[PDB]
Formats: C-alpha cells, sequence, structure tokens
C-alpha cells in the first residue's frame, strides 16, 4: 500500500492533527497480532508520552483504504471519535497517515475483548445482576452517543468492549439482519430508534450469555417473523420487566421506542433490584 499523501487537503489536514500520532511516540508491534479478525487486522502497540511512559494499544491497520476520498473519509471519522469522551465509549488514541503503508487506528487495548466472548466463555460466571449491569453500561454509552446525534448502525454484544476494570466501551459505531429494527430491513434507514432495537437484541444476548438470536428464522425470513409480532422468546434467566424492556426496544413503530435516557433510569431501577455480583465495575 503506497498512498500519495501529497494529494489531500490544508485545512482538512490542519483539521486531524490533533487526531495525528507517529513513530515519535508510538512502536507497532507488526509481528504480534490481536485478536480472531472480527475487528479486522489488529497488531499490538505501545504508546510513549513525553518521559517515556508506557500504554498499551490496539493498532488497527486499516487494508482496505486505497483511494484519495476513503482517507479523507477516515480522517473525518478520525476527528468525529476523537471528540467523543464518555467511559462507556471506546476512546480513540490516535491515527497514522503514513507514506507507506495503510492508514491505522489507535485504541486503548481491551484486556478482556468484546463482550460476546467474555459471556459465552464458561470460565466466566457472571451473575443476573452481572449481565444487567454490563446492559445498563451500554445504554450509558448509547446515551451518551444520542446526545452526539451519533447513530451506532452496528450494535451488538461482539461491538462492545471491555476493559480489565470490566467497564464496557461501545465500539464499532458508524450484514447483521437479526440485530436490525423493521424500519431499517425495509426502508435501509438507520436512526437512534433503530440504535434502541439493536440494544433490545444486546440485552437478549446478555440475558442468554451469548445465544445466537432466532435459531429457528433463517436471516431472509426475519422481517416476515417480525411483522406477523414475533419475538426473541424470554431468556431462562432474564426477570420479567427487563423482558419488558426488550418489548419496548422492538416496538413495530419506531416513535414509540423508548429513549436512551429512558433505557437507563429504568435498567438502573432494575439493576438495584439484584444482589450478588461476580464482576464489579
Ligand atoms: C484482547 O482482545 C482484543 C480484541 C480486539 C480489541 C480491539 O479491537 C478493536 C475494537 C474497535 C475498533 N475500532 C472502532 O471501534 C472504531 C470506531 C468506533 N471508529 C470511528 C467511527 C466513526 O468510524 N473507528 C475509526 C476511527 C478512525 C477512522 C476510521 C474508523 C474505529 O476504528 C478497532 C479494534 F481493533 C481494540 C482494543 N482491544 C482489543 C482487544
Amino acid at each position: 500500500v503506497h498512498i500519495d499523501l501529497s494529494a489531500l487537503n490544508p485545512e482538512l489536514v490542519q483539521a486531524v492533527q490533533h487526531v495525528v500520532i507517529g513513530p515519535s511516540s508510538l512502536i507497532v508491534h507488526f509481528n504480534e497480532v490481536i485478536g480472531r479478525g472480527h475487528f479486522g487486522c489488529v497488531y499490538h502497540g505501545t504508546l510513549l508520552d513525553n518521559d517515556g511512559k508506557k500504554i498499551h494499544c490496539a493498532v488497527k491497520s486499516l487494508n482496505r483504504i486505497t483511494d484519495i476520498g476513503e482517507v479523507s473519509q477516515f480522517l473525518t471519522e478520525g476527528i468525529i471519535m476523537k471528540d467523543f469522551s464518555h467511559p462507556n465509549v471506546l476512546s480513540l488514541l490516535g491515527i497514522c497517515l503514513r507514506s507507506e503503508g495503510s492508514p491505522l487506528v489507535v485504541l486503548p487495548y481491551m484486556k478482556h475483548g468484546d463482550l460476546r466472548n467474555f459471556i459465552r466463555n464458561e470460565t466466566h460466571n457472571p451473575t443476573v445482576k452481572d449481565l444487567i449491569g454490563f446492559g445498563l453500561q451500554v445504554a450509558k454509552g448509547m446515551k451518551y452517543l444520542a446526545s452526539k446525534k451519533f447513530v451506532h448502525r452496528d450494535l451488538a454484544a461482539r461491538n462492545c468492549m471491555l476493559d480489565e476494570k470490566f467497564t464496557v466501551k461501545v465500539a464499532d459505531f458508524g450484514l447483521p439482519v437479526k440485530w436490525m429494527a423493521l424500519e431499517s430491513l425495509q426502508t435501509q434507514k438507520f436512526t437512534t430508534k433503530s440504535d434502541v432495537w439493536s440494544f433490545g437484541v444486546l440485552l437478549w444476548e446478555l440475558m442468554t450469555r451469548g445465544a445466537p438470536p432466532y435459531p429457528d428464522v433463517n436471516t431472509f425470513d426475519i422481517t416476515v417473523y417480525l411483522l406477523q409480532g414475533r419475538r426473541l422468546l424470554q431468556p431462562e434467566y432474564c426477570p420479567d420487566p427487563l423482558y419488558e424492556v426488550m418489548l419496548k426496544c422492538w416496538h413495530p413503530k419506531a416513535e414509540m421506542r423508548p429513549s436512551f435516557s429512558e433505557l437507563v433510569s429504568r435498567i438502573s431501577a432494575i439493576f438495584s433490584t439484584f444482589i450478588g455480583e461476580h464482576y464489579v465495575h
């Protein structure tokens, strides 16, 4: 990959400068890979400050980026993400624009990987309170994203990260038909309200500790399934009030679905009635 960086806009390069990091502070370990491949090509990285203090990071290589339009789009995404600041939203440490090799994205290292794999791992023992707690953290992250008028589009357990303090970081914001709202499947439109539907599916994943949704329904038969008024069944470990929350999230009419603000207050109330946790945040 040899991108001709000279062909970029002065005001945009000026705009992205506060997001750019490079070899004077970032060490990429190109021989050391992170993850399976559901986050793409990711390397272990080390970020140093002025006094040489090291920080563990993940370095994603965007290998499919070739032309100047795609790089410009990449810079703008970097600019947007860098501005976000919320404990339940994954941070952007920076990006790398290099004359040789693909553009790079630098994120804080997430000890416990993604939430779906964490809860599926049988060596972990999350309580019902633990699972609801994870769901509350996601809702708080989505409440922030909504307040910035930013639509996630791909909310799911696989896309939520978990750090060493068991803080959930909403990630990969900005085909998973089984997470898509009815209107998104039909009109291809995505909004914060459709993010609320996906969040309902995410809660279902949590309470089933990462079971695949709609097991007996084909991906192409999902639109008719939902128009028939059929929904995901109540998980064995899901309480009645949380299941009603899920049902509200999957309302036929997008405008009738709760806001993430409403979701945080309701899930917070349910969470408070539960006791016993093995993962305290
Ligand atoms: C130990 O196991 C793992 C396994 C995987 C890990 C990991 O994977 C990633 C998670 C998330 C992302 N990236 C994102 O969530 C991005 C978001 C949300 N945006 C922003 C959006 C507006 O496009 N961008 C982006 C930023 C700048 C330019 C273009 C795109 C992004 O890369 C990249 C990763 F490797 C990150 C950190 N620790 C990990 C530990």
